[PDB]
């Protein structure tokens, strides 16, 4: 297992514009297009993302291209962030994937708000971080996915994904 296979399980793949769990226009493997309620705004963000006139539909290759860019961008957002970077550097390879998963889902500013959890993760107090991570809107809105990510931070194994 790796970050790509993990996110593909958590996000799914849809080739036509859809609404994510928050009601936002999204496509592909969790690629958010726009928070605006306008499907025409989404279609235009989508054409710009893909570089052609899509009419709300993309191919699987195109979905995987956006996915690669979004994973790369998430990693780069962690390393550029003064609060996320030292935590990520301290973590083993499996838990690093859990951090990327969170940034991918909620953005670098969202994750950097988990100040107490990040501190416990840095200190390798795994059971305590897992408890604190769950006291969150994140966990209450998407409990099954959040549980899988929290288990990954708690154990340092891919067990929740197999
Ligand atoms: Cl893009
Ligand atoms: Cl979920």
């Amino acid at each position: 297992m790796n970050i790509f296979e993990m996110l593909r399980i958590d996000e799914g793949l849809r080739l036509k514009i859809y609404k994510d769990t928050e009601g936002y226009y999204t496509i592909g493997i969790g690629h958010l297009l726009t928070k605006s309620p306008s499907l025409n705004a989404a279609k235009s963000e989508l054409d710009k993302a893909i570089g052609r006139n899509t009419n709300g539909v993309i191919t699987k290759d195109e979905a995987e291209k956006l996915f690669n860019q979004d994973v790369d961008a998430a990693v780069r957002g962690i390393l550029r962030n003064a609060k996320l970077k030292p935590v990520y550097d301290s973590l083993d390879a499996v838990r690093r994937a859990a951090a990327i998963n969170m940034v991918f889902q909620m953005g670098e500013t969202g994750v950097a708000g988990f100040t107490n959890s990040l501190r416990m993760l840095q200190q390798k107090r795994w059971d305590e971080a897992a408890v604190n991570l769950a006291k969150s809107r994140w966990y209450n809105q998407t409990p099954n996915r959040a549980k899988r990510v929290i288990t990954t931070f708690r154990t340092g194994t891919w067990d929740a994904y197999k």
